[PDB]
């Protein structure tokens, strides 16, 4: 059983999280435009993207940390900088939403990585912005739960994906947090039977978004441990559809992104170094990958906007339910 009682979103809140005004659309797209540039490790546009993320979240009065370091790669020594934003640093437990902000250095030409992961980056910032008032209110409760957003650097391989060439930022951060010791007594309102020995134990669940923005994604539950959390995403999507709040190409259709079916697939991503340290993971990545995956066609025009809108409604409702906004 999940360590936190997961109370179903009231209808009033579901309906609110499920509407998207044209200024909602406009705000998200304006956010997204900042990420639809090549973001290769070490580059100027990469530092500009990080600066944008940092300022956006500092403007919202979040605590923002830049976890920077240099690491050896097949292309020589490289600088990396993870961005960690925490709404209430004192709160013992974090609901962590994450993605990567670097883009693949593509051998053929300029690679935008619109789904991989410009859309997930923008979705995290859009969540922070659009739920800001509710989040600021939730932070005052002293209930020991907060929201945390991690934008990992160096997710992509420089050459052939391997244990040593991939996940530079997440490998670094998981180790950093594992070795940084702390205890429940130093923290605000930890749950009763919490075993807190280090920073990594404060990660209540890590929801990792990746390869989003293409039409008709298929998600599955990748971890039995987080099946209670995963099923809330299934339930929210079902309720949005029942209420007629999803955008579909024709009348009398339903989205079915979050399957209840079992899968036996394994995908390496930024969750791995945390998974190895007992952090519960929900991996929101489609299977199969978008047809555009790691091609020069993973670009702005190939994004499917109605799907992005539907996903934003699900994620907003999810956060709202988890934090009881
Ligand atoms: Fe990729």
């Amino acid at each position: 059983k999940w360590p936190r009682d997961l109370r179903p979103l009231a209808h009033h809140d579901l309906l609110y999280m499920g509407q998207i005004s044209e200024e909602d659309r406009g705000d998200f797209n304006a956010t997204l435009r900042n990420f639809l540039v090549p973001r290769v490790v070490g580059s100027q546009k990469h530092r500009e993207v990080r600066e944008f993320i940092v300022r956006s979240l500092k403007d919202l009065d979040w605590d923002v940390e830049e976890d920077c370091f240099d690491g050896q790669t097949p292309h020589g020594i490289k600088p990396f900088c993870n961005v960690i934003a925490t709404l209430n640093p004192s709160a013992c437990h974090r609901l962590v939403l994450a993605c990567h902000y670097d883009s693949l250095l593509h051998k053929e030409g300029t690679f935008i990585g619109a789904t991989d992961s410009a859309v997930p980056c923008a979705q995290l910032l859009y969540l922070a912005r659009s739920l800001n008032g509710k989040l600021q209110n939730q932070k005052t409760r002293g209930d020991g739960l907060t929201l945390q957003l991690v934008f990992f650097d160096g997710e992509e391989a420089f050459e052939r994906w391997s244990s040593h060439d991939s996940l530079y930022g997440s490998r670094h951060l998981a180790q950093k947090w594992h070795e940084d010791r702390t205890s429940a007594e130093r923290l605000e309102s930890c749950l009763e039977r919490s075993e807190i020995a280090n920073q990594i134990d404060r990660m209540e669940v890590m929801v990792l978004l990746d390869l989003l923005g293409a039409e008709n994604p298929r998600f599955y539950s990748y971890f039995g441990e987080t099946q209670p959390v995963y099923r809330r995403l299934v339930n929210i999507e079902s309720r949005l559809n029942d209420a007629g709040l999803m955008e579909l190409p024709r009348r009398r259709r339903r989205t079915n992104y979050f399957s209840n079916s079992s899968t036996v697939g394994f995908i390496e991503d930024d969750h791995i170094p945390f998974l190895k340290r007992s952090v519960p993971i929900v991996h929101i990545i489609p299977s199969p990958f978008p047809d555009v995956w790691h091609t020069l066609d993973d670009n702005e025009q190939n994004l499917h906007h109605p799907t992005i809108s539907n996903l934003n409604k699900i994620f907003k409702a999810f956060v709202s339910e988890y934090l009881q906004l």
